[PDB]
């Protein structure tokens, strides 16, 4: 495909020069870098150098979006993937959401990454994959209203509809880093909100069952929903995963 609509303005890819330690920071589905940007300015201002890249057909139009395959989605991440191989001989990946689901994959076909940070990563969603079944049935664009946040006030840049095409995009992504977790050899932070209306809680033990990882933790997310970097607990997240950064490098 190729996207019709221009970037919405705050959805924009961010791109942060520093050292040789690179971070690649990834969204989830129908959102954009707007959600991931604390953590990148973050972690930037550590020394890191940072990519958040922009998903092919998100932060643009849901009508983008609805033309986009997962390996569009994997396109966009390994672009961003390759652009910090050029500046850095040290990688993490960290993902919100399907950007955890895309973390996963990345650590499942490229072995030279350092570690990996997804929060509420999605393995496997029953609703999502039961719709499929159906699918001629749904309305082409789905109502998507609002985001999962405990903390109030809080807006991110994200579509209001879910295309119904893009549902099976997303699926076959899961399934496919489901069953290939296995491959997963780098240290692992699984970050897990308590409550979370979006993905279901089983699918961060899931992930740490079935990644061979020897250095593997699960770290909880008390006072927060799904989107958890907009949410209360988005220190939590920064300061741990710059511990975990600083943790491996200085081992390496």
């Amino acid at each position: 495909m190729t996207e019709t609509y221009p970037v919405v303005k705050g959805a924009e890819p961010f791109f942060f020069e520093g050292n040789d330690i690179g971070i690649l920071v990834l969204h989830g589905f129908t959102g954009s870098p707007q959600s991931m940007r604390p953590l990148g300015e973050a972690y930037h201002e550590a020394g890191y150098t940072v990519c958040g890249p922009r998903l092919k057909g998100h932060g643009t139009h849901y009508e983008d979006m609805e033309k986009t395959t997962c390996q569009d989605w994997i396109d966009s991440v390994e672009a961003g993937y390759e652009w910090l191989k050029n500046r850095c001989g040290t990688i993490f990946v960290t993902g919100l959401s399907m950007g955890g689901t895309l973390t996963l994959y990345m650590a499942e076909h490229h072995p030279e990454i350092c570690g990996i940070a997804p929060i509420n990563a999605a393995i496997n969603m029953p609703a999502l994959a039961g719709a499929l079944a159906g699918v001629g049935d749904l309305p082409r664009f789905l109502d998507a209203i609002g985001s999962d946040i405990k903390k109030p006030g809080v807006k991110e840049l994200a579509y209001e509809k879910t295309p119904a095409a893009s549902i099976r995009q997303i699926v076959q992504l899961m399934e496919r880093v489901k069953t290939d977790l296995h491959k997963i050899t780098c240290p692992a932070i699984l970050f897990c909100s308590d409550e979370d209306h979006v993905v279901p809680p089983d699918n961060a033990p899931f992930i740490y069952d079935h990644i061979a990882s020897a250095d593997k933790k699960l770290v909880r997310l008390p006072d927060s929903y799904h989107v958890a970097t907009l949410d209360n607990d988005r220190q939590k997240i920064i300061d741990t995963s710059l511990a975990f950064f600083k943790k491996h490098a200085d081992r390496h």
